[PDB]
């Protein structure tokens, strides 16, 4: 009985496991319950705090993955399996994980809280890419990750009702944040230095905790990688949530109370069966059950909240990857496959655009096409294919990010922006996808530091750099190495200079304006065009 | 006859002419100046199509330039050469239908290719007698026969009550067409080859050349065409019949006036009254818009130039087209607040948004927003130098560069051999401020070979450059090809095609080939903007 692996938290005792990181041991406490299982009558309901427990709770293993749609489009393929649940699905999934240095840190250590992505419809804190051992060992970071409910279970709302108020997945996250405030000192973490980081939907969640007052007292700094609370996919209005919920209810055989009670009688897989059948149009990068503008968790729309908010005492790190949009094209755009080169035609391109910008009117679609055509090579299939990718990435990720960065900087935040440009050598997606959504995570988490994983030596040094930026940022609100010179420095993003860095194998390079002309198009012009039907 | 120069007496269909032996740098040239080609369009003939000049008796003296057509005279900047060089240099008179011929001296033994110049001036001004149109250098140095004509401008040339008998519209175009007919019948008397006639013109002259390409009875009158910084398509070169009716009747009101009664009243008004009210009939505050221009009459112009270029067959057509680097800069000092020839014109964002409304006067609020959106540099959106240069670009692109790209593309796609250029050299003698770059009109002196005159203060490089340009133009007139057939040690000028969209830079350096004529931006003006006016 190793006394390093034995911790008393507020609800009783836990026993972790000593894990090996390539340069030393780490204490890991996996599968800690932070809420009552949200099962039976508790489905769709806010999480309640976990009741105290007798004896020593075994926390040496990852708990269950929250009930979710599983992707089976490319069965056996690593590029997809790596995001698939690696534990039993269950509605009983409200658990978090803590990695700390071994031995338990001497003084209060900065805490990183990871929030996974998965479109608010999938994900799990137990995936190998979210493995907190590397950061814990190399950097002395206390690293936390929680499961939160996804899909209908986490986000189905009948806004206004008491038994399905929506945003419960975000409340799961907030409760895990509360848990950290109350308990992380026991692990040698500093509750007074908590940095959220998250990718994609995880990023939008981090943004939503930024924009929701009760969350603000639970962390001090934030990192949003390839996603934002603003933009076309991260939220829906009360009306559209109600509509999708009633439609799903109809699709499975089902007054709010009665309707919600009926939905609670249904096996989990039944809800998931019809999850993907409530979307208002054929689309990509659009998701059925996502946080809802409820006037409660989100007091107004994200757009409204970032425009008017005060962000004085807040540091934020935001960024995107080089090819935010490639990935998604294969999941519903005619002409795209991971197996060939998807050299598309002009006509496939116009059709791709009605799918990538589902809300676009004919004129809007036209504007998009006309903006993204290379008029010197209007028929060239490589260009059209790359363009389709860019449309999807810009509209859903890069431009919402530029907008967020701009508003936070204007309204007092310290902001650092990046673009991630290194394609992992081990990647199994084709070359034409470049650096797809999500392929920076393994680098930030430190996976190349595991010799068994066959990353190059350059990649292993790259990873060490990123881990340093992220944890420096966690420590100080500033990603720059606070004792180092001639690097050069990563400058803050500002609305005037618009400086950001490229993250790749070469040293930091400062660039200005994040797709500045094209995001002017999405962020300023396109709204005007749509606000005429 | 008896004691005078035997090389200077020529007969044409209307009678006998005496010309003048003129000095060019490289030797003498024959000039026949102020040959009448129409009955003076005066009195009851104002607004009416031209009638051929009734034959005369005796020897007409053709040794001096004739009257300039009645027009507005720019007085914004007195003493200033930048404006003066374009102003009438002969008496203003409604009696102005005269043309000019320059030929080698002595006159060529075999039939020589003919270049016909059609001047610009927005359809409200111009003159074939300006120094920049002096045909002597092309005549002396390239052995060209050069012809230029006065045609009626402003109301006299373009006021229309479409449908009517007494003011049908497009009569200035008809003045031009008559001089083309005069060339067909009479040019061989000067050693010109009526079977090799190239039209060239600039700005409205270019638009004019374009209308002749698009109007059947003009087609048989020339073989090749050069359009410099102007097109018949685009937002300023034509008006709808309805709009010309609107402008003509408003003008009539302003001067105290069925169509017959109205026109008859207009005919009793002194010329100067018409000119004085000319600028008061435009629908909006604007630049690069002119009150009386060619009308889509369903006659001279059977349909809109856009319609006709989109659907026309241009099998047999060789066309050279281009633009200057800074088409827009000139116009900014006329009607855009914040702009001056006397300072750097560093404007504010607000003066930019205002400038765009004036420069794109036909734009809704959404359209103007689109223009502003597209031309803003989002890295430095408040930067006055950028905003100044974007304002120029907006005006240039919208009125000239994109219309030319549109023209070149449609013409190429439909059989034409099209050569394309961007002229990029600023005259060392330019008196406009440096910010204006290479403005509209400042290629002309080069193409006409003025730098060859030692007394003009051009640099040696400019003298050599002018000669190059004259060779391009006259090779093109000779052969339908600007390239020199022997000397292929020089870089070649490829045709412009829809596939490759090639054009060349004309500057002090040897030809450089570039691809895409503002391809992205012109996609905005030509493909997108129209649709934003259908919503």
């Amino acid at each position: 009985e190793d006394p390093q692996l034995l911790v008393r938290v507020r609800g009783g005792q836990l026993r972790g496991i000593r894990l090996k990181a390539p340069g030393g041991p780490v204490s890991a406490f996996l599968g800690i319950p932070f809420a009552e299982p949200p099962v039976g009558s508790r489905r769709f309901m806010p999480p309640e705090p976990k009741r105290p427990w007798s004896g020593v709770l075994d926390a040496t293993t990852f708990q269950n993955v929250c009930y979710q749609y599983v992707d089976t489009l490319y069965p056996g393929f690593e590029g997809t399996e790596m995001w698939n649940p690696n534990r039993e699905l269950s509605e009983d999934c409200l658990y978090l994980n803590v990695w700390t240095p071994y031995p338990r840190p001497a003084s209060p250590t900065p805490v990183l809280i990871w929030i996974y992505g998965g479109g608010f419809y999938s994900g799990a804190a137990s995936l190998d890419v979210y493995d907190g051992r590397f950061l814990a060992q190399v950097e002395g970071a206390v690293l936390v990750s929680m499961n939160y409910r996804v899909g209908t279970f986490g986000f189905l709302a009948l806004p206004g009702s008491r038994e399905a108020p929506g945003n419960v997945g975000l409340l799961d996250q907030r409760l895990a944040l509360q848990w950290v405030q109350e308990n992380i000192a026991a692990f040698g973490g500093d509750p007074m230095s908590v940095t959220l980081f998250g990718e994609s939907a995880g990023a939008a969640s981090v943004g939503m905790h930024i924009l929701s007052l009760p969350s603000r007292s639970l962390f001090h700094r934030a990192v949003l990688q390839s996603g934002t609370p603003n933009g076309p996919w991260a939220t829906v209005s009360a009306g559209e949530a109600r509509r999708r919920a009633t439609l799903l209810a109809r699709l499975v055989g089902c007054n709010d109370t009665e309707l919600i009670a009926c939905l609670r009688t249904r096996p989990a897989q039944d809800l998931v069966d019809h999850e993907w059948h409530v979307l208002p149009q054929e689309s990509i990068f659009r998701f059925s059950f996502v946080p809802v503008v409820d006037g409660d968790f989100l007091s107004d729309t994200p757009e409204a909240l970032i425009n008017t908010g005060d962000f004085q005492d807040l540091q934020v790190l935001v960024g995107v990857v080089k090819d935010e949009g490639s990935y998604f094209l294969v999941y519903g755009v005619p002409g795209f496959s991971k197996d060939n080169e998807s050299l598309i035609s002009r006509a496939q391109f116009l059709a791709g655009v009605r799918i990538g910008v589902p809300q676009a009117s004919d004129l809007a679609a036209e504007a998009v096409v006309l903006h993204y055509t290379d008029w010197l090579h209007p028929e060239d299939p490589t260009h059209l294919r790359d363009a389709m990718s860019a449309v999807v990435g810009d509209h859903n990720v890069v431009c919402p990010v530029a907008q967020l960065a701009g508003r936070l900087a204007a309204q007092g935040a310290r902001v650092y922006a990046y673009i991630f440009e290194h394609r992992a050598s081990t990647l199994t997606w084709p070359l034409w996808m470049g650096v797809p959504h999500g392929y920076e995570i393994e680098f930030i988490f430190g996976l190349p530091l595991d010799p068994s994983l066959n990353y190059t030596t350059e990649e292993r040094i790259f990873a060490q750099r990123l881990m340093k930026y992220w944890t420096n940022f966690a420590r100080t609100g500033d990603p720059n190495d606070p004792r180092d010179s001639k690097s050069p420095q990563w400058p803050p993003y500002t609305t005037a200079a618009q400086q950001y860095v490229s993250l790749n194998l070469k040293p930091l390079e400062v660039r200005r304006g994040l797709r500045a002309q094209t995001c002017a198009f999405w962020n300023r012009f396109l709204p005007k065009l749509l606000s005429a039907t």
